[PDB]
């Protein structure tokens, strides 16, 4: 059994192991860091089964749960938030914060998302690049999702820049363990203050709704409110930043597709759809433990055995997506859902918001900067370390 997780084949590529497994061993066992074994599911149909089976659990206190790192094992000791819950607890807590993320709410949020993107791009234009390239990540990819989530949560305008930087330090590969920890705890302390504040004087934000509708009535306590707001912040921010950066790099890699997008920004939604399939930046989130024996393919997963369902491999499943390793914004989509945002009950709560942020970015970026170009050879792009989910650390650009 090979050690899992695998390392990407290269900066912008998924691990090479998946294609071979899909072809000759779709459901197999892998060895985790602690020496325990777990079942790796690689086919789309099977990943969907794992994501919806009621015989499988997300509860991390169940022996056999596939923790992939020492830190993951430690984090499993804390009181869980809906991300690690099974029904009925899952939706009982998730429904507390779903309103802001519904397709309807996101549609009504479009003007705000557009304004945020516009202002950040305008800031870039004003600053210019007369003295050399600027980092697209620091100046745009990072602040866009950060400002939006922080604002929706309840953070005041004047605190956005500092908090965006601290949250970045949390996941920056350059941060030492102490630095990452300090930034993490610091964000929690800040959220605790916002909760105390909103409890006394609620405003029009997520934290206020949690305080008024859940804390005051006694449905949850203050610390719970903090953890839920914290989950909403850290769950998808780093991913968003990486998706925006990967999107820009991808368009640079395929000139004609960038030409097409520039000539028709209405293709942004299709482009984002392909981007979320092709670059599955969150590939290790669909994990379960079997509550009882369950058959998957030609394998029997016994009770208490862990399962890791690769949505990344599923999105490259040739049986569902023809020419899966080809990035094509004009792709003819099958009836089967690409799994960039997961599947089933736990499917990304912010899928619609995430898609809206990305479509707003890619329907605007090249209208504002039609001559935007990565200021370094594409093969020299600084990607996240290969043993991590795909992403880009910094991306110098000129325009
Ligand atoms: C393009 C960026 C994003 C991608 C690709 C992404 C992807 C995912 C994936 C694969 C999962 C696992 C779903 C499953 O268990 O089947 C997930 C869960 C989740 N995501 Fe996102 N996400 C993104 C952005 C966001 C944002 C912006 C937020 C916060 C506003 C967020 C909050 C969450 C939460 C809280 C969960 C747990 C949901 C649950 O277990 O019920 N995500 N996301």
């Amino acid at each position: 059994a090979p050690s899992f997780p695998f390392s990407r084949a290269s900066g912008p590529e998924p691990p090479a192991e998946f294609a071979k497994l899909r072809a000759t061993n779709p459901v197999s066992q892998v060895k985790l860091f602690d020496g325990s074994l777990a079942w790796l599911v690689t086919k789309h149909k099977d990943v969907c089964f794992v994501a919806t089976s009621e015989k499988l659990s997300k509860v991390r206190t169940r022996q056999g749960f596939p923790e992939l790192s020492a830190s993951g094992k430690q984090a499993a000791k804390a009181k869980p938030t809906f991300v690690d819950m099974d029904p009925p607890e899952h939706m009982h807590q998730r429904s507390m914060v779903e309103p802001t993320f519904t397709p309807e709410a996101v549609k009504n949020l479009q003007p705000y998302i557009q304004r945020t993107v516009d202002d950040l791009l305008e800031q870039m234009k004003q600053k210019g690049c007369a003295n050399g390239p600027v980092d697209l990540v620091k100046e745009f990819a990072l602040p866009v999702p950060s400002y939006i989530i922080y604002t929706l949560l309840g953070v005041p305008f004047n605190d956005l820049e500092y908090l965006t930087q601290q949250n970045a330090i949390r996941t920056n590969g350059s941060s030492t363990a102490r630095e990452a920890s300090a930034a993490n705890q610091e964000l929690l302390d800040y959220l605790a203050i916002l909760v105390e504040q909103r409890l006394v004087e609620p405003k029009d934000d997520i934290i206020s709704k949690l305080c008024t509708e859940q804390v005051k009535p006694g449905n949850i306590d203050k610390s719970d409110a903090v953890q839920i707001a914290f989950l909403l912040l850290v769950a998808g921010n780093a991913t968003m930043v990486n998706m925006i950066a990967l999107g820009v790099a991808t368009l640079a890699q395929h000139p004609d597709q960038l030409a097409q997008l520039k000539a028709n920004p209405s293709l942004a939604p299709q482009f984002v759809e392909e981007l979320c399939r092709y670059h599955t930046a969150v590939a290790l989130a669909i994990k379960r433990t079997a509550k009882e024996d369950v058959m998957i393919g030609d394998k029997l997963v016994r009770a208490n055995e862990g399962i890791i369902a690769s949505n990344q491999s599923a999105n490259r499943d040739e049986e569902v997506f023809e020419n899966p390793d080809e990035f094509n914004m004009n792709r003819k989509w099958p009836p089967q859902d690409p799994l960039g945002f997961g599947f089933g009950d736990h499917r990304c709560i912010a899928e619609h918001l995430a898609k809206a942020e990305l479509t707003t970015v890619f329907s605007t970026l090249y209208q504002k900067f039609p001559d935007l170009k990565v200021a370094v050879p594409l093969g020299k792009i600084n990607y996240t370390p290969l043993n991590r989910d795909v992403g880009i650390v910094d991306l110098p650009v000129i325009f």
